[PDB]
């Protein structure tokens, strides 16, 4: 996240905190998701394709940190990871990038509710804010688009809906972006999400409700000029949520 504001997983009680375990045995952070019910995580394909084997990836809810552990934490293994079959990647720009991770314990359970572990509404079918309807995005993604490390405290920021009709003009993302995808950016573009970021929550109060309006997909740079950061858009992909979670 670039700009925005540190935070603790009581701020985003949904937030899972992906890892993948190396030959080797190193573990490094790959990627955000979310917690939309006590089994199941949603997060992003891009995260997942290059490495596409359950056995090689941990969950954490209820994690504030990056690389220690936070009081009162659960430790996930991925029982299933669901790849959405129709993804493809532009230069950057990827098609259908949403995925689905059904986790459970060692001791063979799934999440327990608590003041540091919490789900998060999916929105009804087609049923998104206005453009510039402030959101948040939270993450452990890049503060600068130059740094080398993670930051070691998860960070989240506000960014505003864009419509699709601006974010398809030329000197934004013409035809890199499709209507299963949001745009959302700062006015001034001084905050964004960023790598590190990817599979992450896009919140939205809608009638409301705190809803999962989007996961953090991709984005050319990080808080650039006419360039936004780049959603799934969950809305629109309702049936395929609901096939894969059963």
């Amino acid at each position: 996240i670039i700009g925005g504001e540190f935070t603790t997983i009581e701020n985003q009680p949904w937030f899972a905190a992906i890892y993948r375990r190396h030959r080797g045995g190193s573990v490094t952070y790959v990627c955000g998701g979310s917690l939309i019910s006590p089994c199941w995580v949603i997060s992003a394909t891009h995260c997942f394709i290059d490495y596409p084997k359950k056995e090689d990836y941990i969950v954490y809810l209820g994690r504030s940190r990056l690389n220690s552990n936070t009081q009162g934490e659960m430790k996930f293994e991925v029982e299933n990871l669901i790849l959405h079959k129709d993804y493809s990647a532009d230069t950057l720009a990827h098609h259908n990038d949403i995925a689905l991770l059904k986790i459970r314990s060692k001791e063979g359970r799934c999440a327990q509710p608590s003041r540091t572990i919490q789900t998060i509404a999916l929105p009804s079918m087609y049923n998104d804010p206005q453009f510039g309807t402030s959101c948040e995005i939270t993450g452990f993604g890049k503060e600068q688009s130059t740094d080398y490390l993670y930051p070691e405290q998860l960070k989240m920021t506000v960014v505003k809906l864009i419509s699709h009709r601006e974010c398809q003009q030329p000197h934004y993302y013409g035809s890199e972006v499709t209507t299963k995808m949001l745009c959302a950016a700062d006015p001034q573009w001084k905050t964004d999400s960023c790598q590190g970021d990817s599979g992450g929550p896009l919140v939205c109060s809608l009638q409301g409700r705190m809803t999962l309006t989007g996961i953090v997909s991709w984005g050319r740079g990080c808080a650039l000029k006419d360039k936004p950061g780049v959603y799934t858009r969950v809305s629109h992909f309702l049936p395929w949520i609901r096939s894969h979670t059963k």
